[PDB]
């Protein structure tokens, strides 16, 4: 007869008051939190919504994420009552490969690309700011894989009154907090501003395959799907004209967004304990009202891509969201992504809260200026135990080191930051050098550029072209590997004297250039660049 | 028991005399209003029907709308039990794209439009003002975009026995209180009168997405949605013939009639607190039973645009009717759209009541001069919460400072506040000049007129034509930008002398003229503008 408005399991006074699990002799028990034996234990208090029968508003209940008896795939930091478990899917692009629409063996051109997660920001000064929908831009490679390879157009012999044909390779990945089942979503591949290419659509039902969190649908050890390649029903292919192949050739650059039709949601079935899809539930039942009562915060410090998590804060203005538990910001860092204070300090893995940068929207700097002034505090970083979250709040946390373009992905760090990255050499030689760069720090180098000083100094650029910096290569083991013999006749370095210094540049992606320039600049005089290696001629070998 | 007549949840004795939803401990609480302690706490004053089970007749409860149970998109001011939540869907078209029915890369025209939502009114005395319905009208820009482009007809190089097609980019947009979730409706486009051009039946469930208030159907982010571009079941074009081609250029103006055929109501589901589409409910059975029962209020305070939203009143023929609480104006005012009063002046967002101009129909100038005849009063603005309200009026608040058309579209101010808009000078060259125009005023101003002064005074107008109006630009840091390099062959002002004066001219939007005059008068003689700028040429360097 104890009150249970929500009907989850969970008793009324023990979602307000704080409850834990605990494993006795080898049985569960769901008891209230009683502070003295229970912090010696290691456990965890939880606090719930006592009129909501999920707090976060997920399918998933608050009795069957604390108790274990849960789809398993469910990732591990949303099994606490207050962080939602929903897909996040994007589409990752392999490789393309261009030919001219109808002998053509070397008129096709194939190309490595580079597919990422963003998360468009306010544009600067002269075009809620954060929307919520799943998009990725490719970035296909400038370089060039063919010893005499050029112009595009001219490489594969397109005029003004033919069209050309795309193929590409693509892959989806979850990057969210829960699995989908069957149905895989409906992507469109948009070149430039507005002009829709195609409607990338899987077929249905094609797969029973499950697409579990940080986890490929083709998986990294099977072939990728290609588009439009079946030809047979299908033998539409994505046809581009000349005005849209230059548009291309200029900005080397798609985009793809995809939308959030999902399947079915899978759920425990407490007779015989089986996970089983569930044929009335639905994911864009659940998607709205998750999108509306929690708070989303972003954040890139795993590595430098987006993770995007969900936390149930309150509404002031709704009764039924005024129940959920009151959420700091200091606590949603540390149950959503996993920070700690080992010794008072609020850190990720050794680095500080004090290495990144808060970054509101509109709305939200104004609702945390508000509690800033009301607080008398002017360093956020001092009261971030007091900053009260609500809900629709976006916030972006980012390192503070690099530097981030609109769709914030980091495209180049300070100067000072890329000479300390690489003061680790392990091999140097005539044919190549061998150093221990950071894996954060190797993402945003476009290239490298090689001269040779002179013992008076002098300026002889090896590889003087724009689209020839692509020499830099990475063994598995952990050590990376510039290479002079690729662009010297398949020669190594001419040593012309022991007393030479070998000057080595670096180029990072907000310097380069994927283009020629306006008259005739396919030389590397107007490319910004970074002073990283010059050793003496002797020291080398 | 305690008597519930309506069967909602709330007793009856409670909606008549007053309650309010109150959260203790962590719980949810429904109590009648305690005017000591629901005061402080700032909480609101709830009344309504013991015999309707949703006053507005909306599809929503009263229960569900004050205590939070309900679709998290419903819109915040139709939480209240007395305002009607319910979805008011348009088209916005973005641009059109013009060419001869089948070398057609400089056969075209592409001109960009500006879409709006009208209240069409009676005309003035020579030729009951307000109905239900969803219409906009568009405005295909007159100007220039090319250097020497002219002649429309000539440009795409028509005879008489040709046809032309058109082709667009269109998108919904939902500035109502209520969502539509699967279906979208069937628009239609008018040309002239009644010449129905083409119909718009975008498919309904190739989509699953939802049409939030406040928000677009393909969103900002996205790409638009084209009109018969794609061809992938639609072999039809949208043929237009010479006659109409004439027309078309002679107004420079279309019209599109969206109907009201929406999809499914989502409802809260009281097991688990899913909002789930349900398929027995349905906006068509609710839709007229919210056009009889209600007041509608039409508003553009916040912008230059129209905004409707219905409040539930009473009407005295009906017994079940008599059941709603007494609504007032200030009352209606300040819980549909925002309005407050802080010392006792109602007053949206600093401006004052009575700053606005009331309209009403014929029923409800009448219906509301008894009321003022009675009270013994002459001015509204005074006894503004004795006006009572009843079912099936019509009240139309606007803006006093500017002058409306046929649509009650605002196309111009008088000269005073145009030429107090502009007494901010940010910076000042013979290149262009920073000011800044607010918003609002902004919207009103189809373009410039610029001319150059003799010491002792003459009148050289450097854009004489009426498509070379357009040299304002805006960026994004909120600075408009005049030009006047756009049409002196990207050469600045040539200033003879530096004791001249600089004339600018601005011409409203019910002054600009569309088409040149019967003879040829391509001239900016008879048009009438007004004087914004007047310095010397040694003063803007
Ligand atoms: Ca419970
Ligand atoms: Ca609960
Ligand atoms: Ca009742
Ligand atoms: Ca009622």
């Amino acid at each position: 007869t104890v009150p249970d408005r929500d009907n989850d399991g969970i008793p009324d006074s023990l979602e307000v008051e704080g409850y834990t699990v605990d494993v006795k002799n080898k049985r569960t028990f769901l008891s209230p939190w009683i502070s003295n034996i229970h912090e010696k234990k290691g456990l965890t208090k939880y606090k719930s919504s006592p009129e909501k029968w999920s707090t976060a508003s997920d399918p998933y209940s608050d009795f069957e994420k604390v108790t274990g008896r849960i789809d398993k795939n469910v990732s591990p930091e949303a099994r606490h009552p207050l962080v939602a478990a929903y897909p996040i899917v994007h589409v990752d692009m392999e490789n393309i490969i261009l030919s001219k629409n109808e002998d053509s063996q070397t008129r096709t051109i194939s190309k490595n690309t580079s597919t990422s997660r963003t998360h468009t920001s306010e544009v600067h000064g002269n075009a809620a700011g954060f929307s919520n929908s799943n998009s990725s831009t490719v970035a296909i490679d400038h370089s060039l894989s063919l010893a005499g390879e050029r112009t595009w157009a001219e490489t594969m012999g397109l005029n003004t009154a033919d069209t050309a044909r795309l193929n590409a390779n693509i892959r989806y990945v979850n990057t969210g907090t829960a699995p989908i089942y069957n149905v895989l979503p409906t992507t469109s591949l948009v070149l430039g501003k507005n002009q829709t290419l195609a409607t990338i659509k899987a077929k249905e039902n094609q797969l029973s395959q499950i697409l579990a969190p940080n986890n490929y649908y083709p998986s990294k050890n099977l072939a990728p799907i290609a588009l439009n390649a079946q030809d047979d029903f299908s033998s539409t292919p994505i046809t581009m004209n000349y005005n849209q192949f230059l548009e291309l050739e200029k900005t080397k650059q798609l985009r793809l967004d995809t939308d959030q039709v999902y399947g079915n949601i899978a759920t425990y079935n407490f007779e015989n304990g089986r996970v089983r899809v569930d044929t009335g539930s639905n994911w864009s039942e659940v998607l709205p009202q998750i999108q509306e009562t929690t708070a989303r915060i972003i954040f890139n410090g795993k590595d430098l891509n987006l993770v995007e998590r969900r936390i149930a804060a309150v509404n002031p203005s709704k009764p039924l969201e005024t129940t959920k538990p009151d959420m700091t910001l200091k606590e949603a860092l540390k149950i959503a992504f996993g920070f700690n204070e080992p010794n008072g300090n609020l850190q990720y893995q050794g680095k500080d809260i004090t290495e990144f940068d808060f970054n509101f929207d509109q709305q939200t700097s104004q609702n945390i200026k508000n509690q800033l002034a009301e607080l008398n505090a002017t360093n956020i970083y001092t009261v971030l135990d007091k900053i009260k979250l609500n809900a629709k709040m976006n916030i972006l946390i980012r390192d503070k080191r690099f530097h981030y373009d609109r769709n914030n992905i980091a495209v180049g760090a300070d100067e000072s930051v890329v000479k300390e990255a690489h003061r680790e050499v392990i091999n140097s030689s005539t044919e190549g050098l061998l150093l221990n760069i950071d894996k954060d720090i190797r993402k945003i180098l476009s290239g490298y550029i090689v001269e040779i000083e002179d013992t008076e100094g002098l300026k002889e650029v090896i590889n003087d072209r724009y689209d020839m910096l692509n020499i830099s290569s990475l063994r598995q083991d952990g050590k990376t590997f510039i290479d002079f013999k690729k662009y010297n006749d398949k020669l190594p370095l001419y040593i012309s004297n022991p007393n030479y210094k070998v000057n080595v540049y670096a180029v990072t992606k907000e310097n380069t250039i994927i283009n020629p320039s306006e008259n005739g600049d396919t030389s590397t005089n107007g490319i910004k660049k970074i002073l990283i290696f010059s050793k003496k001629g002797y020291e080398i070998g």
